[PDB]
């Protein structure tokens, strides 16, 4: 009985926009930041996980802001991740 | 007598897209998510193993939702790997 | 009772115009450097921390040492950030 | 009385590539997969060691196998490496 | 009472480039190598301190050897830095 | 009394045109392959250390064979390196 849903993510080229994105994803929905990761060729992905509407506001925020500093390569919102997808997701914590 | 078939595998430009590919790969499919490596230039590489069948409808449902978000370099399915390529497998574990 | 507002960045193509950008934050306004980051493909960010009028002076400043010598990617300032966003700032301190 | 011929070599832009290239190297003769290393720009590289003829073959048909799937940035038979060589080799075993 | 002026940077593409420079800087001059980073995107810099008329001279013997044989990104002379770019300055002795 | 001239470099892109460079440059001239560096953006240095005439020849030869399999960077030989550009080859060891 050990103890750790809606995953959303945004990718910008530039570690400023990803802050950008970060602070308004926090800031406009009842998300936790959960994931940050740098995989080279400047692009940068923060996640952030919680209720299913809460994420897909959160993901839109962050793109709006992202969008009006850098470049924004890509967005998504997985609903309900598959379990495994969790041992990708843990090695961005 | 030391106990540890098919490989699966989606190169994309940038995280995002190869989560989800991941996530694709792991719900339309019985296969296991082994691999995951960055290696720079932003391509980001997600290996699944499973039998045959089930690695190739992995990699062709995850190139579609990959393929939706960002950009997908290449896609292979090794049907039986040669032993000696697991040496390499095992580093991106 | 634990002891630790306003967040400047500023992220050029390469480190010599990012070095021009922090002396020039520091010279023009009362600011600490508090961040410093390369990514990869060449982005380096430097992140000044101070009140909000003394932020903005900083980032103009360091905008206009860093942009003649050098490619400045891109430039923002936070005046508020999210607690969650300090998460992300100090994993670059 | 320390103990530890030809070398071939295929670099590849992206992983995919280089581990179809591989398993084609490995498959095709007899050939031991003794190198393997990713220095950025996705280029990555896998090295095989064996008789001369043997390298030959195993590059010939690592070549036809990668080229179909990715790009290959090139490849090389080393018939007689110079043993100073080995100091470099070794790094990426 | 602990004891640990001017700054010369040279930023070039390719590390041959930059150690032409810092070769050059040295000869040239009375001045100390005291930095070396390489940041991606083959952006090396090379720095040196000394006084201002030294590093001045040292700055501009190192362009021209440098711009013979590469790319030179940048190259700045920074007088009197400010105190706290002594610690980016630092993480690049 | 501790005890540990003239220094070759050639920089190619790719790992596989180096390789070729080092092995032609051992081969053709009495050197010594003392560096070996990657630094980003597929840039890979070798480096050799010997007599002048033997680090000119080896270069040369280094050179000649790299350009038929990949793309030489560039290439120099530095006579008599500063002493102060020790501190920066051993980084390369």
């Amino acid at each position: 009985h050990h103890h750790h849903d809606a995953l959303g993510l945004i990718e910008t080229k530039g570690l400023v926009a990803c802050i950008a994105a970060a602070d308004a994803m926090c800031a406009s929905a009842n998300v936790e930041l959960i994931g940050y990761e740098n995989i080279g060729s400047g692009l940068v992905t923060v996640m952030v996980k919680g209720d299913v509407g809460a994420v897909k506001a959160s993901v839109d925020s962050g793109l709006e802001s992202a969008q009006h500093i850098g470049e924004v390569v890509t967005s998504l919102v997985i609903a309900r991740p598959h379990n495994d997808i969790n041992k990708i997701v843990i090695k961005h914590k």
